[PDB]
């Protein structure tokens, strides 16, 4: 049994909710978060500068010495850094971004970093301002991952059609 409340279960593994994934990290204190990073770990918008603001900019402050100590991610790669005061651990993980021209194929790469942790709350990769198709990413999510992955969706009626048209 977990702490995470108000799912729907769409399969052995993945779980879905309409939800601020902020307020959800804030509420439940999971053992893993993911961030939508970048490879350059810029938090500026999206759910990187949402839960870098939450943070405080705490996060971006940590990503700067990562960065200046490793140099940039590759794209379908991660990183785990702290979770500050949303998780024990945020995982970083770069989604390919349609919006500057990466391989889709790289979801399924990104997804597989999932697969290093038993449990995440976590957001649809490449998804909202990242140009991807958001159930396609939910299709790459429930194809690739197989450790539990509690998934939030801040707009709700994508929610509503990613549910509607889940198979
Ligand atoms: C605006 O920044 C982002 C970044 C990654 C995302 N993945 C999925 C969504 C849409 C949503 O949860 O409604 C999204 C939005």
């Amino acid at each position: 049994v977990n702490s995470f409340s108000g799912y729907l279960k769409l399969t052995d593994n993945v779980y879905i909710k309409n939800a601020d994934i902020v307020e959800e990290a804030k509420k439940v204190k999971p053992t893993v978060v993911v961030n939508a990073a970048n490879v350059y770990l810029k938090h500026g918008g999206g759910v990187a500068g949402a839960l870098n603001k939450a943070t405080n900019n705490a996060m971006q402050v940590e990503s700067d010495d990562y960065i200046a100590t490793n140099g940039p991610l590759k794209v379908g790669g991660s990183c785990v850094l702290s979770g500050h005061n949303l998780a024990k651990h945020c995982l970083h993980v770069v989604g390919p971004n349609v919006n500057k021209g990466e391989d889709i194929q790289l979801l399924k790469s990104a997804y597989e970093n999932f697969n290093q942790h038993e449990v995440l709350l976590a957001p649809l990769l490449s998804a909202g301002i990242f140009g991807a198709d958001p159930i396609h990413s939910l299709r790459v999510c429930v194809d690739t991952v197989r450790t539990n992955v509690y998934l939030a969706v801040f707009d709700k009626n994508l929610y509503d059609k990613l549910v509607s048209s889940f198979l």
